[PDB]
């Protein structure tokens, strides 16, 4: 059965820092965009939707404008990774990847962030 | 887009009565089976697991187990019919359909169970 892993499922990191999520699924030789879906929220708050390699500025939620991206780098080696960049306190919380491939599974990932000083 | 759609996102049913919970995706005329799967879940308690036509019974609250159905008659017009016999004042909370068939989207619905005397 497809089953997408996390390798960390509890990030603690600093106010102002730089954070990456991972969240892994299995690859057969190269990776097929067709049949690739990779969708990452928090409270129902749209991050990443990846859909056959289209993505639309126009649906992120407003608090990861310009901060939250999908590395494409690790994509090809079977690592949907969200890159939170500037982290605030309110990025704390429960954090959903969802990914289609061969089959479909999703993840919990937890976040605190420790506060300035 | 790919968009699955609930006719009704909150249900009230009686005690002891049968209900029927609906969730649609749309569909050309030759369900691919290959290509379709259905993910029914309740508090995060696995209740369908319906993938490429298999059901991966071994894994189903047995609070369901022989109550909770996936009706694999509808699907065929592209609806994922979750239906409980017998509502228990249990049965009451939020339960979340995930398709993967073009591409992937998810809904809630919402039951509240009522028992009057
Ligand atoms: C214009 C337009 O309206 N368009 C789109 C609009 N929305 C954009 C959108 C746009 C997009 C793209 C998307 O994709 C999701 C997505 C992406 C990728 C995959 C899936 C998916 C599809 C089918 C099934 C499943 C999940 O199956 C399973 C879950 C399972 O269980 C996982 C699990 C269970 N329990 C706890 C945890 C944890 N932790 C994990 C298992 C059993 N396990 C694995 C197997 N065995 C082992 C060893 O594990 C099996 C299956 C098949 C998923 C995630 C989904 C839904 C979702 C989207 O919106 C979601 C959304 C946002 N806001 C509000 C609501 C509401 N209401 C909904």
């Amino acid at each position: 059965a497809f089953t997408v892993t996390v390798p960390k499922d509890l990030y603690v990191v600093e106010y102002g820092s730089n954070m990456t999520i991972e969240c892994k699924f299995p690859v057969e030789k190269q990776l097929d965009l067709a049949a690739l879906i990779v969708y990452w929220e928090m409270e129902d708050k749209n991050i990443i939707q990846f859909v056959h390699g289209e993505e639309d500025l126009k649906v992120q939620h407003s608090s990861y404008r310009q901060r939250a991206r999908l590395l494409k780098d690790q994509l090809s080696l079977g690592n949907a990774a969200l890159q939170i960049t500037d982290v605030k306190l309110q990025d704390a919380g429960v954090y959903r990847c969802m990914i289609s491939y061969g089959g479909a599974d999703y993840k919990r990932i937890t976040v605190k962030v420790n506060a300035p000083y």
